[PDB]
Parts: structure tokens; C-alpha cells; sequence
DNA sequence: ATTATGACGCT
DNA sequence: AGCGTCATA
């Protein structure tokens, strides 16, 4: 009892914009501001599809991986704005781009790992400290945290939600004990007051709102960061996991939401997060490996150690185009001409990475889908990669994947290819 | 005929 | 190394 570890050490936060790839448009497109609006690619089959939608177009049912003209069935007067076309496919950098600003006003407050596109983890630890010695055992007004819900409260012995916000923040301040600096509800409050900052500081000087969840891990900062979207905080105590947890579906957890999570409610015959904790470690360990079950042991209580990397990059840099149904590439000059299409954006995309970020991408792996196949990627090849040239990139891909032909004629290419994918990987310091 | 990504685990 | 899993706009 007392040498139990509660995994509450350190200060997580997880800071995800809302319905980013809108409000990169909206922001350039005061028009579609305010309005139900989607991000759509392509056009042509179906009105495009969607990836990305506004709360106000959310409200209708309209959804991601939806096609344009089926979301315009729900929505009549959903506006839509097109991701830009380069070279015959999708292009982001207006998104990559934009998501570098987010990224670099957050690595002011502290060290981040950058999860997507339009998320990162934040280690509030070390801040927390330095804030609460600048404190002097001063309370914490509810002014501090104006956009703050504390998860499980009110509770206990007013019907709108803002109301029921301040309520709920009023009842877990009058509780704090501001008194002792190695208070982990204390720290988790302060780290809040941080994130506030920070998510004002976001919105100040990008225009972009965020939603955020602050923990004592990644994965319950990510549950929180959820619970209380768009433009919200929600501060997930290690108090608040119990109940939290009774009725939270497994799938709801982050690396859960797949097959793994399926077996868990399988094997075990439960649906909620919380019922784990009626198992051993070793009867976890015995269906789930070793790994998995030590870490489903710890998570259903609330504790995990996954730390906060320090990578504010992409490990990686790839370019991908599916050729779904009769686009299939079924001609050799058809494979070499966007073989070539991807290469040529692949390579403006690391001469870009090398100036910004004085590192070099050493080996280039190719990859390709074949109709009827299986998978995502029905085959990987790897080469190196020493030159930023799309020419010879390209040329090399053909290298590594022309074998997999199986046309006698070497004119047509069989089974045609449903996906051709470019990546370039293993940075070194340059 | 969701598409275009990107990280990490297994063997 | 190559494959599979899980995740995000
Ligand atoms: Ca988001
Ligand atoms: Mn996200």
C-alpha cells in the first residue's frame, strides 16, 4: 500500500486542433467562416471525399470518409474547399505548412512529441514545478482556467453547460490543497493553467482553436483532450479514473481500437475499460503477450509510462497515389510516368526538410498495391537514397519493383497496380 | 472507389 | 529487412 506506484508523476498534456484542415481554410477563406464546410480531395468520383468537417456540418451527420455528394444529402448547404492538386495527385503542404506554425509556438512552453498532423504531447513535468515555486502557495482562481472542465465533477449534494462547467471547476478548486508542491491533483491543475496559455497563445497568433487533455500520461491526456471538443480543456485526474473507466469501451483507449481490443472483449467477455482490473497481470500476459498484458495491467488503473519524445519532426517523408478501379496502371509508361510524378514531389519535399532541418533522408523505400491483393501494400521494397533527384529516384523504383510484372510483354504491366507509394527514410544529421 | 499519410511492433 | 497493426486529416 504504501509502495504501490499511482503513476502519477509526471504532467501530460495532448493539444489537438480542431477540425484542422477546416480551419486552415476558413482562416484563408473568411467565406466559408461560421459555416458547415468540409475539406474534400479530388472531385470527380462522387464530389470527392471527405476529410476533414466542421462542428457546424458535424451536426448534420456529416462524417470524414464520406463522399461529397452523399455528405450534401445530409447537408444541402455544406460548403466545400478542395485540397490542391500538384502533379495529377493531393497536395498538403498548405497543411504540413500549417501545422509547423502550431507545432512551433508549443515547443516555446516545452518539449513536444509530434503524434499527427495536427497533434502533439507535451510534458508539462519540469514547467509545472517552476510555476508552482513562482506561486508561493497562492491559490489558483478560476479565472486561470476559463475553458477548463474537470472530468467527473460536479458530483454530489443549473441546466446549461456553462454552468455546469464552473460548477464542476469550483468544486475541485475549493477541494485543492495548495499547500503542498508534491500534490499531484495540484500539479495536474497547474499544468492546466499552463495549457490555457498555451492554447491562447495558439489561437492569438495562428488564428486555429484547439481542444486539449491534461493527465498524468499520454493516454489518459488523449481520452481527455475528447471528452469536451472544440475549443475546450479537460483535466483527467488519477481520482477521476474509476469511474471514468466503468463505462469507457475498451476500443475508446488508444491502441485499442483494432484487432488487439477486439480479442480483449472477446477473450475476456467484458466491454468496459474498468472490468480489466479483475484480472491478474500474468492471466493479461498469458492472452496478450507479455508486453501488452504489463501495460493493459497498468492502463485499466490509470497508469502508463510511455514517455514524451522529444520529435517535433516526422521521422519520415512519403508520397502515395492509389489508381482504385479502371485507373489501375496497366502500361509500363504509365507506372514510370507517376512513378515520376511522385518523385518530383518527393524530392521538393526533402530539399525543403534539408534547408529547414539540416538532415538527409539515406534510403528510399518503394512500395505498390496489385489489384486483388490483399493489404494496404501488397509488397516493399527498400533501395538507397543518395541524391535528391526525382529522375533517378524514379528510376530506381522501377528498379526494385519491375520484377513483380508478371506480363510477358514487358510493354503492359500485370496484375495492374492499385497504389504506388515513395518514401524516404533514415535521416542523418547534415 | 476514402485517400494520403506516419509511427511502431513482430520475426 | 519486410510485413502487419493502429492511428490521424
Ligand atoms: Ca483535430
Ligand atoms: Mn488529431
Amino acid at each position: 500500500g504504501p509502495h504501490m506506484a499511482t503513476g502519477q508523476d509526471r504532467v501530460v498534456a495532448l493539444v489537438d486542433m480542431d477540425c484542422f484542415f477546416v480551419q486552415v481554410e476558413q482562416r484563408q477563406n473568411p467565406h466559408l467562416r461560421n459555416k458547415p464546410c468540409a475539406v474534400v480531395q479530388y472531385k470527380s468520383w462522387k464530389g470527392g471525399g471527405i476529410i476533414a468537417v466542421s462542428y457546424e456540418a458535424r451536426a448534420f451527420g456529416v462524417t470524414r470518409s464520406m463522399w461529397a455528394d452523399d455528405a450534401k444529402k445530409l447537408c444541402p448547404d455544406l460548403l466545400l474547399a478542395q485540397v490542391r492538386e500538384s502533379r495529377g495527385k493531393a497536395n498538403l503542404t498548405k497543411y504540413r505548412e500549417a501545422s509547423v506554425e502550431v507545432m512551433e509556438i508549443m515547443s516555446r512552453f516545452a518539449v513536444i512529441e509530434r503524434a499527427s498532423i495536427d497533434e502533439a504531447y507535451v510534458d508539462l513535468t519540469s514547467a509545472v514545478q517552476e510555476r508552482l515555486q513562482k506561486l508561493q502557495g497562492q491559490p489558483i482562481s478560476a479565472d486561470l482556467l476559463p475553458s477548463t472542465y474537470i472530468e467527473g465533477l460536479p458530483q454530489g449534494p443549473t441546466v446549461q453547460k456553462e454552468g455546469m462547467r464552473k460548477q464542476g471547476l469550483f468544486q475541485w478548486l475549493d477541494s485543492l490543497q495548495i499547500d503542498n508542491l508534491t500534490s499531484p491533483d495540484l500539479q495536474l491543475t497547474v499544468g492546466a493553467v499552463i495549457v490555457e496559455e498555451m492554447r491562447a497563445a495558439i489561437e492569438r497568433e495562428t488564428g486555429f482553436q484547439c481542444s486539449a487533455g491534461i493527465s498524468h500520461n499520454k493516454v489518459l491526456a488523449k481520452l481527455a483532450c475528447g471528452l469536451n471538443k472544440p475549443n475546450r480543456q479537460t483535466l483527467v485526474s488519477h481520482g477521476s479514473v474509476p469511474q471514468l473507466f466503468s463505462q469507457m469501451p475498451i476500443r475508446k483507449i488508444r491502441s485499442l481500437g483494432g484487432k488487439l481490443g477486439a480479442s480483449v472483449i472477446e477473450i475476456l467477455g467484458i466491454e468496459y475499460m474498468g472490468e480489466l482490473t479483475q484480472f491478474t497481470e500474468s492471466q493479461l500476459q498469458s492472452h496478450f503477450g507479455e508486453k501488452n498484458g504489463s501495460w493493459l495491467y497498468a492502463m485499466c488503473r490509470g497508469i502508463e509510462h510511455d514517455p514524451v519524445k522529444p520529435r517535433q519532426l516526422p521521422k519520415t517523408i512519403g508520397c502515395s497515389k492509389n489508381f482504385p478501379g479502371k485507373t489501375a496502371l496497366a502500361t509500363r509508361e504509365q507506372v514510370q510516368w507517376w512513378l515520376l510524378q511522385l518523385a518530383q514531389e518527393l524530392e521538393e519535399r526533402l530539399t525543403k526538410d534539408r534547408n529547414d532541418n539540416d538532415r538527409v533522408a539515406t534510403q528510399l523505400v518503394v512500395s505498390i498495391r496489385v489489384q486483388g491483393d490483399k493489404r494496404l501494400s501488397s509488397l516493399r521494397r527498400c533501395c538507397a537514397l543518395t541524391r535528391y533527384d526525382a529522375h533517378k529516384m524514379s528510376h530506381d523504383a522501377f528498379t526494385v519493383i519491375k520484377n513483380c510484372n508478371t506480363s510477358g510483354i514487358q510493354t503492359e504491366w500485370s496484375p495492374p497496380l492499385t497504389m504506388l507509394f515513395l518514401c524516404a527514410t533514415k535521416f542523418s544529421a547534415s
